């Protein structure tokens, strides 16, 4: 009896707009009966399930239970205990679900590097990286806009979370848009969201272009003399 | 028996990090035994109604009443109904305030605009604007922060949203922030902050600085007398 | 009752180059007896109010009245009070409409605002903006001209005038004119005026193009 309830990611929070919370059963044989709920603080239960699959390969019953329930909820420590109601066992399987409150909270700091002159000059491409550094909870969510349209999730991918190695509590991550080297010269705008807990607005964008990181100064002299 | 409310606006639910609601009744005596509370149309009422103000002496209420309501319920499109029983009127007053539904839902077109060079040359200060147009509905919340921590409100003002000339639909608005000379000649963010429900993330941040746009200065200083002629 | 008596802003003033006083007449019969006053202290009456409006489809009357009152006897400080004579109040309602004396008047500062550079990146629009600053009392009559023709009212908005936060006396106002990024790139000699009273000739003119904005870049030296 695996009875699984990983809490959904604070990416998958502002994915969707949606707060799905999980528990799902895994390594058990598909029976009936099974009276799955969420009980909470004050013995509210309000409840919404789907995708119920009678049939696996694995011989695991299901029982995902997806309810949509506020995030103001999840902020005010609801606790929220799965209830599911086995045969095998009377008692349902008390599983809670809560924010783990206690850890530290540093807000991330967002840098847009510019690419990189070389592989501007190679003609090929333009790989516009998103250096996210410094947040504790380490839950960071990374978007990409153009002209603020949102693009597609496979022109960008976004490296799991990794501790610092200076910082112990703060971690940082990575992503990179590839795009052609001439829509680089064009002058489009990219954006960079980066999406955390620690942000006074729960969200930051950086906005790079080709003038961001060009020389502000020449100092060419031409020197011409006939003279040894 | 004026009677109307104030629905919570994005700018406002914005600002408090939550979804709060008054019903306000004008005109009426001054009784005791106030019972107000929001109904939902499932018959479901909100579950504390606190704060409520005092009247005023020209014996008309501005009383307002706060409570905790989730905000993806509100938006979805659920109107809502408080109830009014007073020993005035027997019959339960109703009052209804919702968001409308099915209006444009077009993201905010943001662009900063930097200060002129003549507001620098004067010494007195520098005002930074935020052009907001393009979006609707009406309502928009616009914030500063500097290096990532919030301004004080009385730094900034917010313009009243006006509609764009060229589209009836869409609108646009102001805010200046007004600083110091010397604060915009030492590098800043200055980041501005729009808050809208029809962008994606909901908010679009700007930043700006001395050096933002600063189109390349050529310093040739070319020797030519030196040949003298071979 | 209710009487929409508005005075003469000095954006009316200064586009007619004339004061029209309006006194708006709302909560009266249609068909009774009304007597709006439009005479001056001594009791001279001015000429009869033009473009009467038609009956309103709810009880309330509306009329709209006009005046042809110089600008310094406007300014002289005198009282044109609007009162009816109606039989459906027994004393009658009175609402003088005046200028409000003891104002500070401060001269305003504009400053012409150049589109930014991601609108002119994006090129579907452009909005330029003429900024008022430090100016007061709240008035004024911004206007757009385009190479010495102004353009249509329709095309730009002026914002109403809001205090300013560092100077309480003072105020602000906006001036958007939305025009296309082709006419900016070829350049359309666009000049803001702006309308106050505390300005020595009642107006000032900024003129900008697509050089303004643009300092200098080359820097070539010739030395021996
Ligand atoms: C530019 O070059 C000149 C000499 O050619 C030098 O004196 C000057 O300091 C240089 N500029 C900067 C910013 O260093
Ligand atoms: C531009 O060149 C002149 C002549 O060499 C020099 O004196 C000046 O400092 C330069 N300005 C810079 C480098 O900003
Ligand atoms: C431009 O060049 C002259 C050459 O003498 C120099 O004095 C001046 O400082 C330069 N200005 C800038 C902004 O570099």
């Amino acid at each position: 009896i695996r009875v699984f309830a990983i809490p959904p990611s604070f990416a998958s929070i502002f994915l969707t707009k949606s707060t799905k919370l999980t528990c799902l059963v895994t390594d058990l044989t598909t029976y009936d009966s099974v009276t799955i709920s969420w009980t909470r603080q004050n013995g509210e239960a309000v409840k919404t399930h789907t995708n119920i699959s009678e049939s696996h390969p694995n011989a695991t019953f299901s029982a995902v239970g997806e309810a949509s329930i506020c995030e103001d909820d999840w902020n005010s420590g609801e606790r929220f205990t799965c209830t599911v109601t086995h045969t095998d066992l009377p008692s349902p399987l008390k599983q809670t679900i809560s924010r783990p409150k206690g850890v530290a909270l540093h807000r991330p700091d967002v840098y847009l590097l510019p690419p990189a002159r070389e592989q501007l000059n190679l003609r090929e491409s333009a790989t516009i990286t998103c250096l996210v550094t410094g947040f504790s909870p380490a839950d960071v969510f990374v978007q990409w806009m153009q002209r603020g349209q949102p693009l597609s999730p496979e022109k960008y991918v976004t490296s799991a979370p990794m501790p610092e190695p200076q910082a112990p509590g703060r971690y940082f991550a990575h992503s990179i848009l590839t795009v052609s080297e001439e829509e680089w010269n064009t002058g489009e705008t990219y954006t960079c969201v980066v999406a955390h807990e620690a942000l006074p607005n729960r969200v930051t964008e950086r906005t790079v272009d080709k003038s961001t990181g060009k020389p502000t100064l020449y100092n060419v002299s031409l020197v011409m003399s006939d003279t040894a």
